[PDB]
This record gives C-alpha cells, structure tokens and sequence, in this order.
C-alpha cells in the first residue's frame, strides 16, 4: 500500500528516558524480523556522549514501554549519532569519527560487513540543522536499505544511495538540491525522500520531497509537531507505516497517511 505522504498524526510518547544520556538517541524495530526477533522486538540506543556502545533490546513492546531490556548488546566499536537502523536481523550504524557503516548481526553479535560511504562528509560537515554529528542517516523503506548523506561535490545537498544490505555496496545514487544542514531530519517512504523543516517547532512541516523514480523535487506543507522541542532522530518504518522519532528524552511515534 504505497503512495505519497499526505498527512502526519500527533506524536505519541511511548517511553521517556530517565537520564541525560537519553536526551537524544535512536530507537528502532525491524521491518523484516528474523528469528529470534519478532515485530515487537525494539532496540534503543541513548546517544549522548563520546563512547556510545550500549544497545538495549526489548523482546516485547510491554518491556520497551514499561520495563527493563531483555538483553544489552555491547557494540565492538563506538557508534556515531542517531542515524542507525535495524534491518533483517542486523543493526546498521556509523562508526564514531568515521564515514564507515557497519552491519552488526544482532543474534550472533558479529560484524558482517563494513563500508566507507564514498566521499561522505562526517563528524559535523553535513549534519542536519541541530548538529549532533548527524551527517549520515540510514533509512529503510518498502524497497530495502538506503543511506542519506552529502559530499563536497554535492556542496552539502542531500545525496541518497540504495545499499545492498548484505555487503553494503552502493547500488544507485541520487543527488537532490536540498541543503542537508537546512533541514531537521529526513526519511524515505516508497522511494521518495521527505524532509522536516524544524526540530524545535510545534508547528513544523514536512517541507520537501524528492521522488527517486522521477527525479522531481517538490515543496510540501504537511504539519509536523515536535512535542518536546528537540527532535534528534526521525525515521520511517515501512512495516508499521509510521514515523519513529526521538524528541528531547521521549521516544515517540507518528501515524501517517499515504495516497
Ligand atoms: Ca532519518
Ligand atoms: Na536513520
């Protein structure tokens, strides 16, 4: 059931972090779960600080919302920023102070692939507008795995590449005209990249779209509310067809409607 994004609902708070380590972070579910995980399995990474390596895993939504993790993974190398995703049994994350994407198989705690994103800026060159070293943002949509970034050659405009999820090879690349540091975050739905105008405003918008099928860029005015005024992470989950976000200690989700 694919289509163009036409509406975003009110943010729903699922969990509020209890320490400043959780002011910003990423939380994720797998749109292609694999044993021993299910559609309920939830991963959470608080990303404040300089040696981020703990991943909280919750077998059940009840545990994610009301209780303790069922497992803590200690990543073998530290992680950068809020851009990570989980896809088909692996956490895909960026190595701290690097342009390297790492595929970490969760059930075996094994690194399966590492890839330098060619020419990608990193560590504060092309972050989203809030900073936070958000230069590299992974994404999953109905067609699989992508990475959102920029390069000097693109002069800071958003570049997106489709990734092979097994070995991280780039399969195809598109260059937009949207300055990455001028938008708060971005995500991909049904092959279209969407951006959010502000990470602070209760009256933000989903303000730009780039359709990878046609190469056409559009301006949009879809209301988007940052309930807690500091959104560090905004991603799309194509199985649930919802936005997942992290907003000033709060793990939130937004319903959407496609046309
Ligand atoms: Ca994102
Ligand atoms: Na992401």
């Amino acid at each position: 059931g694919c289509g163009e994004l036409v509406w975003v609902g009110e943010p729903l708070t699922l969990r509020t972090a209890e320490t400043i380590t959780g002011k910003y972070g990423v939380w994720m579910r797998d749109p292609k779960p694999t044993y021993p995980y299910t559609q309920e399995t939830t991963w959470r990474i608080d990303t404040v600080g300089t040696d981020v390596h703990q991943v909280f895993e919750y077998d059940l939504i009840s545990q994610f919302m009301q209780g303790y993790p069922s497992k803590v993974h200690i990543l073998p190398r530290p992680l950068e920023s809020t851009g990570a995703v989980v896809y088909s049994g692996s956490l895909y994350f960026q190595g701290a102070e690097s342009r390297t994407v790492i595929r970490y198989e969760l059930n075996t705690e094994t690194v399966k692939a590492e890839k330098e994103i060619p020419g990608a800026g990193y560590h504060g060159q092309f972050p989203y507008s809030w900073g936070g070293y958000t230069d590299i943002d992974l994404a999953v949509d109905e067609a699989g795995l992508w990475v959102i970034y920029s390069t000097d050659e693109a002069k800071g405009a958003i570049v997106l590449s489709k990734l092979n999820p097994e070995n991280l090879e780039l399969e195809q690349t598109w260059e937009t005209n949207i300055r990455k540091q001028s938008v708060a975050n971005a995500f991909i739905i049904c092959g279209t990249l969407y951006t959010v105008s502000s990470y602070t405003s209760a009256d933000a918008t989903v303000n730009f779209a780039y359709d990878t099928g046609t190469g056409i860029s559009k301006t949009l005015t879809i209301p988007f509310k940052n309930r807690y005024k500091y959104s560090s992470m905004i991603d799309y989950n194509p199985l649930e067809k919802k936005l997942f976000a992290w907003d000033n200690l709060n793990m939130v989700t937004y319903d959407i409607k496609l046309s």
